[PDB]
């Protein structure tokens, strides 16, 4: 399958070389995978979604998405124009409040709901989590995050938006998660990106076309979109049976466009997420 015009960042991981508009793809698209979100919520009712998103717990006084955050980034994952696997199952838990903001404790805690609440859901080809947050670091919180990866869940995590070494971040730092930076469309590292030894791969993350609350769109920058593009990769290569949720991120790795990013500091991998299609 190929979608023409593509958001820059879908044609980039599915392309060698950066300046292509096309986003090849095989038509299983995520299948039979399920992918939680952790974040502000997610506008379920957006056409984008095709009914195949759902709110399953909330934190806070609502479940809607007063915010826009979730819905961008699980449209990155998930939806039909602007998403990776767009065919994939999208579950949505809201720990952040409308302001972008959520405690500690109550992280965790969405943490361990996903943990238990994927043994009640249909998702044969397997269950992902993205975390588009973090804060300072937090033994509590990459444990939490550690848990969940270990429960058998693919958790990939934002590196952070700082311009600074991951290693003081949470859940950035937790080495056996997924901790993703971000890259703009000329293949160099974004500014704001993040950087350090406990990154494991890099996807797009300036400048993404995505969905927003309201039922519209629209197009914005950070670490927070770079971790949907992998997660939804994620899913994709395991409906497609080339990995599985406990070695997804080094098969992505592995896999990986290598040594196409600029500006990238020394000890930080030089790797770019990629699907590897082939038609
Ligand atoms: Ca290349
Ligand atoms: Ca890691």
């Amino acid at each position: 399958a190929a979608q023409t015009n593509a958001p820059w960042g879908l044609a980039r991981i599915s392309s060698t070389s950066p300046g292509t508009s096309t986003y090849y793809y095989d038509e299983s698209a995520g299948q039979g995978s399920c992918v939680y979100v952790i974040d502000t919520g997610i506008e379920a009712s957006h056409p984008e979604f095709e009914g195949r998103a759902q709110m399953v717990k909330t934190y806070y006084y609502s479940s809607r998405d007063g915010n826009g955050h979730g819905t961008h980034c699980a449209g990155t994952v998930g939806s039909r124009t602007y998403g990776v696997a767009k065919k994939t199952q999208l579950f949505g838990v809201k720990v952040l409040d409308d302001n972008g903001s959520g405690q500690y404790s109550t992280i965790i805690a969405g943490m361990d709901f996903v943990a238990s609440d994927k043994n009640n859901r249909n998702c044969p080809k397997g269950v992902v989590a993205s975390l588009s947050l973090g804060g300072g670091y937090s033994s509590s919180v990459n444990s939490a995050a550690a848990r969940l990866q270990s429960s058998g869940v693919m958790v990939a995590v934002a590196a952070g938006n700082n311009n600074a070494d991951a290693r003081n971040y949470s859940p950035a730092s937790e080495p056996s998660v997924c901790t993703v930076g971000a890259s703009d469309r000329y293949d160099r590292r974004s500014s704001f990106s993040n950087y350090g030894s406990v990154l494991d791969i890099f996807g797009p993350g300036t400048d993404i076309l995505s969905t927003w609350i309201g039922g519209s769109t629209r197009s914005i920058s950070g670490t927070s979109m770079a971790t949907p593009h992998v997660a939804g990769l994620a899913a994709y290569l395991m409906t497609l049976g080339k990995t599985t949720a406990a070695s997804a991120c080094r098969y992505i790795a592995d896999t990986a466009n290598k040594g196409d990013l600029s500006n990238i500091p020394f000890g930080t991998v030089n790797l770019l997420a990629y699907n590897n299609y082939q038609a």
